[PDB]
C-alpha cells in the first residue's frame, strides 16, 4: 500500500476539498470520504448532496479537478 501520487492542487487526505464529476457529467465541490490505497481510488463525496451519491473514482482521474485558488 502506498500513498497517492501527488497532482496540482488536490491533496489526497480525508476531508479534502476538490471539484468532480459526477455520473451525470456536471462538476461540483466535493470532498475525499474515503481513500481507497490498494486500488488507488478514493470515495468522493459531492457536497450538499446525499451520500447515497457518493462516488469512486480512480486518483488519476481526470473526473477530479482542484479549486480555484
Ligand atoms: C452529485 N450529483 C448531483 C446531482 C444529482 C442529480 C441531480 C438531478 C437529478 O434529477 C438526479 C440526480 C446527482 C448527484
Amino acid at each position: 500500500s502506498h500513498m497517492p501520487p501527488n497532482r496540482p492542487g488536490i491533496t489526497f487526505e480525508i476531508g479534502a476539498r476538490l471539484e468532480a464529476l459526477d455520473y451525470l457529467q456536471k462538476w461540483y465541490p466535493s470532498r475525499i470520504e474515503k481513500i481507497d490505497y490498494e486500488e488507488g481510488k478514493m470515495l468522493v463525496h459531492f457536497e450538499r448532496w446525499s451520500h447515497r451519491y457518493d462516488e469512486w473514482i480512480y486518483w488519476d482521474s481526470n473526473r477530479l479537478r482542484p479549486l480555484e485558488r
